[PDB]
């Protein structure tokens, strides 16, 4: 039966994962389709309650990785071996058995949301909450799902699909439509002006970036554009749906945000303009009033949230409350805001402050209900007014929202980029990587803005390049490092986006690279015909379980040595043109060192990194045409994600020939065991270099493709 409870014990493929599973914990594998290869778990209690804690069993001697909410809004990672180490507000738990991997997915059921938490007895407790004292229940059958497999990533996906088939209240990442912003460079106003942003600042930032050769094709006009007011350090509330004075044209005050949209798009050649709002309008909601049925509500504190983030008790939102739009009028509110924005030429919204809803369900059916109602409405309005699916979810890491994520396709995957907080950089990289393991099953991760002139610029930039997600800076105008940005952005504003959410390697899933003092974090992704691997030292800082905030902590050495293997890129097979004959050998190109190495299957290459250093590798499967004649494309070697440039690849072994289609421009690189006879671009022979010791072939792709004809056609004649 595979996943089962027998005697006191949760058993997984003849391995005991939990002991002492109490009698009131019930399981079922029945479904709709029907017998399912894991188990839905619930329990029955004596009493009808709005909150229940129940032990699932005792976990000891089993390595795990967890994503837990360290703030209301956001998750980070914790590893361990003992149930006592499972944080409060654990929303995703992955367990390794010495090789089998078990996922634990705490779910929404009816009006209740679940999470996992550890106790001092090493039990894994299921915490069920409605978020409303009037919404009570005594039994549950589907509040947790457990599934096991031999591939850790496949095991997660398969369990999410099974959860999907049960709830039907969300779709998986790959089943949704990505907005077009994800293929272009962008700029966000946030760190440039904070709330002081003006239409003139927006223009100046766009102008300065395009001036250096790296033109953004989207912009996010961040927080500061909306009409907001304090009540008659006081919180601001939304007072109208239209822009404030800073975005009304300088002479004709009846033309509003449309002014800056036209300047962006018509004067500066941007494709997309997005704007920020809170899911409640502004931070203090909407000013009470009848138009949107807005009434003062005060955040309710839940124990697990406040245990991990005590400052949420005395947050400005908690003490001064929000004007919460009525459920009756929430569609009207979003439609009227969004119809105004779209008629002005706005293409999308970055919708922040998402999780507050879970704290405001008191009159209203609870956290799950209110969350669902507000997202149903938001989704109707976005699909109406922003039909490229122009929505970026922000501050949204609760399961209440994830399990109703039926449409939006991009999610901010960590706490904000913090230009002035030295502790935040290593932690940002670890958080985005680990969170993406789980968040990426729902939506494409967004690894946030960053600064091109900053001591950790390269660290952040290189991570964004391998993220799979949107690539955007928040530079103040004129504060740019164009040498860095050319590595990310082509002259037409396009980028070399990888295909998956960037994630830790199998190797790294259970070793905490922020806390263990021992390991390098390795992040893998895929292009069509290469893999890519980023390696990061992010030791020395993490969220402290004692101080309940991010701090520095002691590390044994400055420098650490780990190692790299082709097969660290978990799906590398899929880049091979002939994966049934491939022996697993890869060409491996270090983008910073400019070094090409051939790595046979399983051979390890040492990598040594000090804290806050990184290295990026393009990993390309070698094709063996005939004995002595081997090849692998690398791509645009002066860009971080070099392999992202390769759109087509055909080997013609009977002609000793390679045929590629390559986007972009700049220097193109490939591995060849032999010096080519001719490299031909667009039906003309060109000059090339060949290093005969490494096999590195090199030639220039001069200009972006003439037209419209979006790819360079390249033939390499061996
Ligand atoms: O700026 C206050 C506003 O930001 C949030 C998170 O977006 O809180 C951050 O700033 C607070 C004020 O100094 C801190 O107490 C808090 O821990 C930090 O996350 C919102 O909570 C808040 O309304
Ligand atoms: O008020 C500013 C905003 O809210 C944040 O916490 C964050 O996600 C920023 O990227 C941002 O737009």
């Amino acid at each position: 039966p595979a996943v089962r409870i027998s005697d006191g014990n949760l058993i997984i493929k003849n391995r005991t994962i939990l002991t002492g599973v109490p009698d009131n914990v019930i399981t079922t594998s029945a479904s709709e389709a029907g017998p399912v290869e894991g188990v839905f778990v619930g329990a029955v209690f004596n009493k009808e309650e709005s909150k229940h804690i129940v032990p699932i069993g005792t976990l000891r001697n089993s390595r795990f990785m967890s994503c837990f909410r360290f703030k209301l809004w956001w998750m980070a990672q914790r590893m361990g071996e003992m149930g006592r180490d499972i944080p409060y507000e654990t929303q995703f738990l992955l367990v390794e058995s010495n090789k089998v991997y078990t996922v634990f997915l705490p779910l929404i059921e009816g009006s209740f949301r679940s999470c996992l938490q550890g106790n001092v007895n090493d039990e894994v407790e299921l915490c069920l909450e409605s978020g409303d004292v009037d919404t009570k229940r005594s039994s549950f059958t589907h509040s947790l799902y457990i599934h096991a497999g031999t591939d850790p990533f496949q095991t997660i996906t398969d369990a999410i699909r099974t959860v999907k088939l049960h709830l039907n209240s969300f779709r998986q990442r790959h089943e949704k439509k990505l907005p077009g912003i994800v293929d272009y460079f962008g700029w966000c106003t946030w760190d440039a002006f904070y709330q002081e942003v003006t239409q003139e600042g927006v223009e100046a930032g766009l102008k300065s970036l395009a001036a250096g050769g790296t033109p953004p094709k989207f912009v996010i006009i961040d927080d500061g554009w909306q009409s907001v007011e304090r009540d008659a350090s006081p919180i601001f509330r939304l007072t109208g749906i239209k822009e404030n004075e800073k975005f009304k044209k300088k002479d004709d005050p009846n033309v509003g945000i449309k002014n800056i949209v036209k300047i962006a798009k018509e004067k500066h050649g941007l494709r997309y303009v997005y704007v920020w709002h809170a899911i409640t309008g502004y931070w203090g909601g909407v000013r009470p009033g009848e138009e949107y049925g807005s009434v003062m509500k005060y955040p309710n504190m839940s124990k697990g949230v406040v245990e991990n983030d005590p400052t949420w008790k005395t947050d400005v939102m908690t003490l001064q409350g929000l004007g919460l739009v009525s459920p009756k009028k929430v569609y009207k509110f979003y439609n009227e805001l969004h119809s105004y924005l779209a008629d002005a030429g706005v293409d999308g919204v970055k919708v922040a402050v998402q999780c507050v809803l879970e704290t405001l369900g008191g009159g209203l059916g609870g956290r799950v209900e209110l969350t669902r109602q507000f997202h149903q409405a938001l989704d109707s309005s976005v699909a109406k007014n922003f039909p490229d699916n122009g929505c970026i979810a922000c501050m949204s890491h609760n399961t209440d929202a994830l399990y109703c994520s039926k449409q939006a396709a991009v999610i901010r995957a960590s706490d904000d980029f913090y230009p002035r907080d030295p502790v935040s950089h290593t932690i940002h990289i670890a958080s985005v990587a680990y969170n993406s393991v789980f968040l990426g099953e729902f939506m494409q991760p967004d690894w946030d803005m960053f600064h091109s002139v900053h001591p950790a610029a390269e660290y952040h930039a290189s991570a964004r390049a391998i993220s799979g997600g949107p690539l955007y800076v928040s530079d103040s105008p004129g504060k740019h490092n164009f040498e860095l940005l050319r590595k990310l952005v082509l002259p037409d504003g396009s980028i070399l986006r990888a295909r998956l959410p960037g994630r830790p390697t199998r190797d790294c899933l259970f070793a905490d690279p922020a806390r263990d003092g021992v390991s390098l974090l390795k992040i893998w992704n895929m292009n069509k015909y290469t893999g890519v691997l980023g390696v990061y030292n992010c030791q020395g800082a993490a969220w402290s379980s004692t101080e309940r905030k991010n701090i520095f902590h002691q590390t044994k050495t400055d420098s650490l040595t780990g190692s790299i293997r082709g097969r660290d890129v978990h799906s590398i097979s899929e880049a091979s043109t002939d994966p049934t004959t491939w022996n697993g050998d890869c060409a491996v190109y270090s983008q910073s060192r400019g070094e090409l190495i051939v790595m046979p299957y399983n051979v390890s290459l040492p990598v040594s990194l000090k804290i806050r250093e990184h290295e990026i590798f393009t990993v390309s499967p070698i094709s063996h045409l005939v004995d002595g004649v081997s090849f692998a494309p690398i791509g645009l070697v002066n860009m971080y994600n070099s392999g992202g440039a390769i759109e087509g690849l055909r080997y013609e072994a009977e002609k000793m020939k390679v045929v590629m289609e390559v986007k972009g421009c700049g220097k193109f690189g490939s591995y060849s065991s032999v010096k080519p006879k001719r490299c031909v671009v667009e039906s003309n022979e060109i000059a090339f270099e060949y290093d005969s010791s490494s096999g590195l072939v090199t030639f220039e792709l001069d200009k972006m493709p003439i037209e419209n004809k979006r790819f360079h056609l390249i033939q390499v004649e061996l």
